């Protein structure tokens, strides 16, 4: 069946570094001579609202301490992007890998590298929720643990930087220009999410992967077109399906139209009625289009 | 909780393509020695492979060994087990500090997958009770190695993927050639045993749910381990090991591992349309150690 992996880590490995500011540590990632960590760093051993902007004003450069395997590099300079801090330091990281920063949407997977006092831990794949959280397994001093994805040409895109974890429990990072996915605040503050949607795409591509692995007593004998879809999925919890034409390596592999798969989503809406689909006894969200075509066909 | 892999780093560093004729799968470099399937070998055949025939009409020049697409020099080759050991001409300088370690059912382990000697994927595993695996192979990936990562650094080896059995299960060596539950490196049929839920994995899980506030499901009811043992054998379940290695989670939650002995044989069948932690029946997908990594870093 499915499996959830993670592409390797080696490259991003070796630009993991730890920060401190003070007694606080976590995590940042340093590519040529810039290490980019959660602005949170700096924030005061107090509980009350913090205010980045005099936190900021009143830092001290000699208060940094940032280091790659017991290593110490100079800190030359700090500025502040949203929620995010750009430390220049005198030495530039030589196993910079092949990069870009993109900026995920909801229903993008990628992989994160989970950090601790600048060491990695773990790694594992995750989705980016249509609430822009991600159910991640992390600890307390996560924080700057980065998530990527590696191109076929071996170009990393650097897309996630772990931020905080929510009350209940989901985790929130920004990109790596300081913008925080979902506009949460990096604050001691409650915030509730709002509720996730089913990811209609990636369920999409399950039932693809399903119809692939000889599963095949689910299937919808009629079809539902994308715009009666939408209307249903906007009332039922699933997201909007993006467009059929998406899917045609799949459908052309398997013979069965999207929207055979649309009508059949809203029959196991309903229940499975104790069967499973590939070891699942609900509806799985978990892996798209792209993950289902790279694992049945190494494409 | 989150199954995942240790970072792979270090091991990426060891994969090499092996190559023999036409046929190509991956390897494992470590020192001056290439460790792979030895199939590799075996010809473009529907018959059942004479091994020791093959090996005695082996010719070195036949090999093409690579690291991301550098060539090596291949100086000689012996066979152990269902493994080759190729000789090249140089040492790998990135070789990590390791060992070699065989895997018992119920251990936990990292696997590369990789494909023409490059890395794919990564991702944790259990070994089962069947000496399976299930993987997300395809063709190809026979050589991706399975490995550990020691608290101090030292990398264990304990898997090379050897074959895919009809029903999809995976199968590997360990490093000395030893297939785990001695299946054979053949076209033959192959039907691995049943599978046994993992029930040292499953109290594990039982304590994390606790841990979550996630208790509509707990017995009050205590079975002490050797009845467990066999109710566990007349119902698809391993034995429980032992009790004392949850001894911290005990005392955290005030649940006995007996209670969760019951609770498994009150949820045996299905959870009446509730959940635990999101999962429709028992999970043994997470060890002990990884119940106490994910939650307490320890
Ligand atoms: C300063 C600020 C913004 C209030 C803050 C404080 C602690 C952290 N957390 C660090 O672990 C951590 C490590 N180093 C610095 N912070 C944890 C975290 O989010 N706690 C709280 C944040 C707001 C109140 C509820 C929980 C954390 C992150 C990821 C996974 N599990 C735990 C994140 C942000
Ligand atoms: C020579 C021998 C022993 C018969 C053999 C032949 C092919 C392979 N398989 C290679 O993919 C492969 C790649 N390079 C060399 N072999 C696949 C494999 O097991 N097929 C068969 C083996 C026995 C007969 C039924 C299936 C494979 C697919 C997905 C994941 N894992 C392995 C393994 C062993």
């Amino acid at each position: 069946g499915l499996k959830k992996m993670a592409q390797p880590s080696g490259c991003v490995e070796r630009c993991v570094v730890r920060v401190c500011y003070g007694s606080t540590v976590l995590n940042g990632v340093w590519l040529g001579d810039t290490v980019t960590c959660p602005r949170h760093v700096i924030a005061p051993s107090t509980t009350v609202l913090i205010d980045y902007d005099h936190a900021y004003s009143t830092m001290r450069l000699h208060n940094f301490s940032v280091s790659h395997n017991g290593v110490f590099l100079g800190v030359v300079g700090v500025t502040m992007h949203g929620s995010v801090l750009r430390i220049k330091v005198s030495q530039s990281n030589v196993h910079t890998p092949k990069h870009v920063f993109k900026t995920l949407k909801p229903g993008d997977s990628f992989n994160i590298l989970a950090c601790y006092e600048g060491i990695a831990s773990g790694v594992f794949g995750v989705n980016l929720r249509t609430n822009f959280t991600i159910k991640g397994s992390f600890i307390n001093g996560a924080c700057g643990s980065p998530g990527y994805n590696v191109r076929n040409d071996g170009t990393v895109e650097f897309c996630y930087l772990h931020q905080i974890e929510l009350g209940s429990g989901a985790h929130v990072g920004s990109d790596f220009t300081g913008s925080v996915y979902g506009n949460f605040d990096d604050q001691p503050s409650l915030q509730v999410e709002s509720a996730n949607l089913m990811l209609s795409d990636n369920v999409v591509a399950f039932l693809y992967a399903a119809l692939l692995n000889g599963c095949r007593w689910w299937l919808c004998s009629t079809r539902v077109n994308v715009d009666g879809f939408n209307e249903w999925a906007m009332a039922n919890g699933y997201t909007s399906v993006s467009s059929v034409e998406c899917y045609s390596i799949l459908a052309a592999k398997t013979g069965v139209s999207v929207e055979q798969l649309l009508a059949s989503i809203q029959h196991l809406h309903e229940g499975f009625g104790g069967k499973n689909i590939l070891g699942y006894s609900s509806l799985c969200d978990e892996f798209t289009l792209a993950e289902v075509v790279k694992q049945m066909y190494g494409v």
